C-alpha cells in the first residue's frame, strides 16, 4: 500500500534505493507536513512524481478553487486512478530549493499511441500569484508544443490567445485568464487559462475520443486536447502530468 523511503521527491526516494512504483510519503523544503503521492520509477533509477493523472472518466474535473488547490481524486498503489495532486502542493515540490524541474505530458490515443512533450525549467508559482505556471523553454517530445499556442484559423491572433507560459490558474468561480468570458466556467474545469487553450488536459473526458460542436449545445471545444498532436475535436484516452530534476533528461 505505502512504502518506507521517504525524501524530498520521489527522485530522491529513487536516490535510496526504492525501485518500485507506487505511494510513498515526500516532504518538500517548505512543506510543513508531508503529504503521499505517487512515484513512478523505471528500471534506470529515474523517479518521477505523478501530478495529474486522466484514464476512465472516474472523476468530474469541475471542481472549485480550493478543491484544486487542496487536491482531489484517488491514489492508487496500482496508479490505476484518477486524481489531481494539488495546487499547492505542486508548488511547493517544483520550487523547492530552485532545483530546477522537467515537466514531461504523457498522452495516449484511443488506437493505442503514445506521445510525449518535455518542457524543460518547469515552476508553479504562489497562490499569491494565483498558482501561476512558468517553463524555459520546450525540451522536446512527437506531441509537439501546445503550450506556446496554436493557430486554429479562428482569430488572426489565435497563437497570442492560446499560448499558456505566464498564465496564471482559473476555476469557474475564480477567473484569472486573459478572456471577456470566463475559460474555466465554459469548459467545466481547472486549467492555466489564457483566452483559452492550446493544450488542455482536464476537460471533459469523451468516450471514443471524436467529438464535434454538435456534442455539446454551445459546441465548446472543452475536450481534452493537445493541438499539436490532435485535433480540437479529439479527446484523449489518458493523459499523465509528472515531475522529475531536469538532469535526469
Ligand atoms: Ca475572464
Amino acid at each position: 500500500q505505502i512504502h518506507d523511503i521517504t525524501g524530498k521527491d520521489c527522485q530522491d526516494i529513487a536516490n535510496k534505493g526504492a525501485k518500485q512504483s507506487g505511494l510513498y510519503f515526500i516532504k518538500p523544503l517548505k512543506a510543513n507536513q508531508q503529504f503521499l503521492v505517487y512515484c513512478e520509477i523505471d528500471g534506470s533509477g529515474n523517479g518521477w512524481t505523478v501530478f495529474q493523472k486522466r484514464l476512465d472518466g472516474s472523476v468530474d474535473f469541475k471542481k472549485n478553487w480550493i478543491q484544486y488547490k487542496e487536491g482531489f481524486g484517488h491514489l492508487s498503489p496500482t496508479g490505476t486512478t484518477e486524481f489531481w495532486l494539488g495546487n499547492e502542493k505542486i508548488h511547493l515540490i517544483s520550487t523547492q530549493s530552485a532545483i530546477p524541474y522537467a515537466l514531461r505530458v504523457e498522452l495516449e490515443d484511443w488506437n493505442g499511441r503514445t506521445s510525449t512533450a518535455d518542457y524543460a525549467m518547469f515552476k508553479v508559482g504562489p497562490e499569491a500569484d494565483k498558482y501561476r505556471l512558468t517553463y524555459a523553454y520546450f525540451a522536446g517530445g512527437d506531441a509537439g508544443d501546445a503550450f506556446d499556442g496554436f493557430d486554429f484559423g479562428d482569430d488572426p491572433s489565435d497563437k497570442f490567445f492560446t499560448s499558456h507560459n505566464g498564465m496564471q490558474f482559473s476555476t469557474w468561480d475564480n477567473d484569472n485568464d486573459k478572456f471577456e468570458g470566463n475559460c474555466a466556467e465554459q469548459d467545466g474545469s481547472g486549467w492555466w487559462m489564457n483566452k483559452c487553450h492550446a493544450g488542455h488536459l482536464n476537460g471533459v473526458y469523451y468516450q471514443g475520443g471524436t467529438y464535434s460542436k454538435a456534442s455539446t449545445p454551445n459546441g465548446y471545444d472543452n475536450g481534452i486536447i493537445w493541438a499539436t498532436w490532435k485535433t480540437r475535436w479529439y479527446s484523449m484516452k489518458k493523459t499523465t502530468m509528472k515531475i522529475i530534476p531536469f538532469n535526469r533528461l
